[PDB]
């Protein structure tokens, strides 16, 4: 109830990347997911992965160089441009032509494609279907309100068999209004239990002295698993 009516737009997101308010974003990638990307990637070969959200998650490249192909939705032009430059990767631009005024950026590689428009905007587009999702900084950057919509579209995105890997925050809500938002196990419940079998498979300290800037004093970051029931 506490965030629950926590409204960010599209051009306050977009704003922070302009001015370099992008504490979010972990240079050496996310340590939870490196822990167990082979466990996750066993047996595996040409997956298709989608980054909602994606930033310039520089586990996007962690995917691709391991012959999977990458699909990630970023609203920030800025923000993608910056994933390309940093990861040294040329690409070209094509539109997306159900979102009139949108462009997709294609890595040359042909292995990594960036939607810049909305996560709202995909299930109108022949996005597809994808075998394993990244989330991180998504669900929980989403406007509390929207999270079942993001939920479904979610779902519209995953093939029968699938490996979504969820991590989420957990803090006092009343200390900090988010964004990133609380996304408490109940929510998790709440928007997944009843198609997918539910694992929390990491539960570990993630508070940083940037936390402090939130007047929270205790950060948690879990990593689930998520897989068809
Ligand atoms: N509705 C929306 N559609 C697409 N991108 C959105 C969005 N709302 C917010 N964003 C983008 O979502 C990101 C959340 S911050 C997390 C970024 C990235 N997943 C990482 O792990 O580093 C920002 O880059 C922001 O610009």
């Amino acid at each position: 109830e506490v965030q629950k009516n926590q409204v960010l737009t599209l051009e306050e997101w977009q704003d922070k990347w302009v001015n370099g308010k992008t504490a979010f974003h972990q240079e050496q990638g996310h340590q939870l997911l490196k822990k167990h990307l082979d466990t996750f990637l066993k047996g595996k070969s040409g997956l298709r992965v989608f980054f909602p959200l994606c930033g310039k998650a520089v586990e996007m490249k962690w995917f691709a160089d391991r012959g999977h192909s990458v699909v990630g939705v970023e609203i920030s032009e800025l923000g993608i441009q910056e994933f390309f430059t940093e990861q040294n990767l040329s690409y070209s631009e094509e539109p997306i032509t159900e979102i009139p005024g949108t462009k997709v950026f294609k890595s040359s590689s042909g292995n990594i494609s960036l939607y810049c428009c909305s996560i709202f905007d995909l299930p109108r587009t022949n996005i597809g279907k994808f075998d394993m999702i990244w989330d991180r900084g998504a669900l929980v950057a989403i406007n509390p309100g929207d999270r079942k919509c993001y939920a479904d579209t979610m779902f519209s995105l995953l093939g029968k068999k699938f490996q979504y890997l969820l991590c989420v925050l957990s803090y006092d809500p009343t200390k900090h209004p988010g964004p990133p938002f609380y996304v408490p196990h109940a929510e998790i419940e709440r928007l997944f239990g009843k198609i997918c079998n539910i694992r929390c498979l990491e539960k570990v300290d993630a508070f940083e002295e940037r936390h402090k800037s939130w007047g929270i004093d205790c950060l948690f970051e879990k990593l689930y698993l998520l897989t068809e029931k």
